[PDB]
């Protein structure tokens, strides 16, 4: 039905929100500290000296173990 | 259709996985450091001395801003 198409789009968008905002290919699993923005995979997070959301300096990257992983 | 029911179930399960493992009511937005388990809301994370998943000592809690926050 048309509702099947609507639900497929909602699921696709929720899954895309869990993917790295830089490479778009790997799951988010890293937090920039101290700002807390959690928007990258470990490979993209390792290559950024400043947060891509707020431009704060990255003091270090904390790996996150999420239940959605 | 039955396909619509299957997709509704998938969506519901993904949304439930984003909720705090202790209160089951608020979104996860806190990480236990240094272990990295990110399974609680701020209130529930605040008084735990050890991680509820791996038992490691909680040195501090890091707030996390996730793109899925609704
Ligand atoms: C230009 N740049 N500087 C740091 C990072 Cl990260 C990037 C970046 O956009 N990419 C593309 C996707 C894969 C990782 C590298
Ligand atoms: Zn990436
Ligand atoms: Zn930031
Ligand atoms: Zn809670
Ligand atoms: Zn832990």
């Amino acid at each position: 039905s048309q509702q099947t198409r609507v639900l497929q789009e909602k699921l696709r968008k929720l899954k895309e929100a869990m993917l790295c905002m830089v490479c778009c290919e790997e799951e988010i699993n890293s937090t920039f500290c101290p700002c807390g923005h959690t928007v990258c995979c470990e490979s993209c997070a390792a290559q950024l000296q400043s947060c891509p959301v707020c431009r704060s300096r990255v003091e270090h990257v904390q790996h996150v173990y999420l239940p959605t992983h």
